[PDB]
């Protein structure tokens, strides 16, 4: 749209590309996102659609700890819908793998800002269904915000009732890789435990290239904590109950919290 001079691409999500924007008059840079219709049919909730719940749930999003979307270029004429939002220049704290992680008390302070933000979202009936390192976004005030917004969902009552898949593989829970319909919140803490892992470690807890061994090894094989680097008994504690294969016995967000290691 008018004010916005469209810059080179700077990440890709789950759909679309996201730009650097710069409005020229204002002298400010933005993160706009770029979706195509006609792109959109190819990637029962039907695309253009499943664009707008997006739309609606990014609308309610006022956390420190979540991203913000500022408007929405929206003409029906055009192919292309563009989503503005607020820049954090820095992007993704972190791409898996990496052979440089973060200490463990940088991963802490990392971990305080994704469980405020999860909090908030829970809170406003809403589940991510995406949580990894790419898709949080490092500010100039050292917090990551939470970005990427594609494959969430809306729910009532106490928790989101889901049936399908969505979202990255690696981050899936045991319970969602079917027949059963699973709690979303579970689903979001498993992904915040792989999350952890990654902060500390730069490699995800299961991996492997071929999706049915990744798979196998998510739902059957335990957590493994490499000797070096050496971490806390108190996180790798906190990390277990996170990677709790049962989302019953999982620990939950509000006790997440009050873990010795989140604390102090
Ligand atoms: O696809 C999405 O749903 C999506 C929507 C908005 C943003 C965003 C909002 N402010 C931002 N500031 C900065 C950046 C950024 C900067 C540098 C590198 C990558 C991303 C991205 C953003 C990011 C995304 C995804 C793209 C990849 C990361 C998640
Ligand atoms: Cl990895």
């Amino acid at each position: 749209l008018n004010q916005y001079k469209l810059q080179s691409e700077i990440g890709k999500g789950a759909y679309g590309v996201v730009r650097l924007a710069y409005n020229e008059s204002e002298d400010r840079h933005y993160a706009m996102k770029v979706l195509s219709k006609k792109k959109l049919l190819k990637q029962q909730l039907l695309p253009l659609e499943r664009v707008y719940q997006e739309i609606a749930i990014l609308k309610k999003l006022d956390h420190v700890n979540v991203v913000k979307l500022i408007e929405v270029l929206d003409d029906p004429a055009e192919d292309n819908l563009y989503l503005v939002f607020d820049l954090l220049r820095k992007g993704p704290v972190m791409e898996v793998p990496c052979d440089k992680p973060f200490s463990e008390e940088q991963a802490r302070l990392y971990l305080r800002d994704v469980i405020l933000g999860l909090e908030y979202l829970h809170c406003q009936k809403i589940v991510h269904r995406d949580i990894k390192p790419s898709n949080l976004l490092l500010g100039d005030d050292g917090h990551v915000k939470i970005a990427d917004f594609g494959v969430s969902n809306q729910f009532e009552g106490n928790d989101a009732q889901l049936s399908s898949t969505a979202g990255t593989p690696a981050f899936m829970a045991p319970e969602a890789i079917s027949g059963q319909s699973f709690s979303g919140k579970a689903l979001d803490v498993w992904a915040t435990g792989v999350t952890l892992y990654c902060f500390v470690y730069g490699k995800c807890p299961f991996i492997d290239d071929f999706i049915l061994a990744l798979h196998r090894k998510i739902k059957n094989e335990p957590v493994v904590f490499p000797e070096e680097p050496e971490i806390s008994e108190e996180l790798k504690d906190l990390i277990l109950k996170m990677l709790d294969k049962n989302p019953e016995t999982r620990i939950g967000v509000p006790d997440i919290k009050l873990h010795p290691w989140v604390t102090k």
